[PDB]
RNA sequence: GAAGACUGGAGUGCAGAAGAGGAGAGUGGAAUUCCACGUGUAGCGGUGAAAUGCGUAGAUAUGUGGAGGAACACCAGUGGCG
């Protein structure tokens, strides 16, 4: 019984996950890719992203609503399908809007790989 | 070498110009970490694959507030100063 939710995808190059919550910060319920009982690197696929998009509607509708709102962050591949999913169960998006945190040159990151 | 004479060298005068040049004091925002409190449940993180590790004593995620330190995104350019 609660209308505009807002979800947040937090895809990286390891894992994806959703995060449904109320306009104000909430959370209702959530759906990782290695929550659906997936391994280790197959949590990166996009076909996993999917699936836990699926889930995390299903689970939200459970409780009800219709209109969603989409925050971005991360650098994975599994955006397309999360949103696309999202798309297809039938919530509508007014917006997406992308929040990956970029510093100012602010602390320092670790060391290159291979060194 | 000595005594004179002259402005091309050199310097001063007068009028403008640009600059991350140097020292001292104060301030600003983004982000990371830690702490406290709401919502919420079983994973999170990581790799070529894993595992050590954190997590039901309740994480990861999300919203609010507080503490502190370091570095200054866009401008930015074989551009500038020494
Ligand atoms: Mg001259
Ligand atoms: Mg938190």
């Amino acid at each position: 019984n609660i209308e505009s939710g807002i979800a947040h995808i937090r895809s990286t190059f390891n894992n994806t996950i959703v995060m449904i919550t109320d306009t104000h910060g909430n959370a209702l319920a959530w759906s990782s890719a290695g929550s659906l009982g997936f391994k280790g690197s197959r949590k990166s696929t996009p076909f996993a992203a999917q699936m836990a998009a699926e889930s995390a509607a299903k689970s939200a509708q459970e409780h009800g609503l219709k209109t969603l709102e989409v925050t971005v962050k991360g650098p994975g591949s599994g955006r397309e399908a999360a949103i696309r999913a999202l798309q297809a169960a039938g919530l509508e998006v007014t917006a997406i809007k992308d929040v990956t945190p970029v510093p100012h040159n602010g602390c320092r990151p670790p060391k290159r790989r291979r060194v």
